[PDB]
């Protein structure tokens, strides 16, 4: 029945759609096309910014990242505007997360260290939490530059929303680190026409996206009913048919989003 309304929604926006609500004590699991893998495009930013938290102590916040101009490969709201400052560790964080700064997002790869420019290192981190599906082996950009059929960069709804999860509503981050990344999302500046356009205005939302090539467009967010009432919503789509140059149906991921909220409700 569910399933069957999104379906309507593939049809009706030529797109493949993935849908992920972890159950709760009161409501069984969502999904759809929940275990197919999707481009993380630039939904990686969010665990990445945990990754950062976790391995080091608060202090660590504040240590200045250098960089040049030519570091700059993809788009780049704040680090284009710093190259002369830089930025803390901080600055990199909200950045990642609040306006999907793709530079931002290379740097904190980065300093985690190792093969791979990171993503190795931010695997392990993703398999630390028990996620053994999802795999980031390259750097911003590229990650939203492969083709559709290939597993490199991806993930999946069911397995971001048990990350995400565990990030804000689970113990995965001290309390303290686990309220920095929650404000960073809830501040986010890239979402309005997603999740947070198919829920009520009453249902707070925190979220982080990603969109690229071949129609990529992802949502994935924590809701908080009126009541305060806390759930994972994880919804994925690309539309491979219209090839590189396909254009993202937001609408699809804010239609979806309704589809769940009457559900919830
Ligand atoms: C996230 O994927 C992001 N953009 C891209 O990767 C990207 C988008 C379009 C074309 C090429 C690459 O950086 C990885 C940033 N996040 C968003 C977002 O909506 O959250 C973007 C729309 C583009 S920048």
């Amino acid at each position: 029945d569910l399933a069957d309304r999104f379906a309507e929604l593939e049809r009706r926006y030529d797109a493949r759609l993935g849908v992920y609500v972890p159950a709760t004590g009161t409501t069984a699991a969502i999904e759809y096309r929940a275990d197919e893998r999707f481009a993380f495009c630039s939904t990686f930013k969010a665990p990445l910014v945990a990754a950062v938290l976790h391995q080091n102590p608060l202090t660590h916040l504040d240590k200045l990242i250098t960089y040049t101009s030519d570091d700059i490969r993809s788009i780049s709201p704040v680090a284009q505007q710093h190259v002369q400052t830089g930025m803390t560790i901080g600055q990199l964080c909200d950045a990642a997360i609040r306006y999907s700064d793709g530079t931002a997002a290379n740097l904190l790869l980065a300093d985690l260290g190792g093969p791979g420019g990171g993503t190795a290192a931010f695997t392990g981190y993703l398999r630390s939490l028990g996620d053994t599906v999802s795999r980031l082996d390259a750097e911003a950009p590229e990650l939203n530059r492969d083709p559709p059929g290939d597993e490199r960069d991806t993930t999946t709804p069911h397995a971001i929303a048990l990350v995400l999860q565990q990030l804000v509503l689970g113990n995965a981050l001290p309390p303290d680190k686990r309220a920095l990344l929650t404000d960073w999302m809830a501040r986010n500046t890239t979402g309005a026409k997603r999740i947070r356009a198919g829920f009520p205005a009453d249902w707070k939302v925190i979220d982080k996206t990603g969109t690229g090539d071949y129609g990529r467009a992802n949502d994935i967010a924590v809701v908080w009913s009126p009541t305060g009432v806390p759930y994972v919503v994880a919804v994925m789509s690309d539309r491979a048919g219209g090839g590189y140059d396909a254009e993202p149906r937001e609408a699809l991921l804010a239609e979806a989003a309704t589809c769940v909220a009457g559900v919830l409700a």
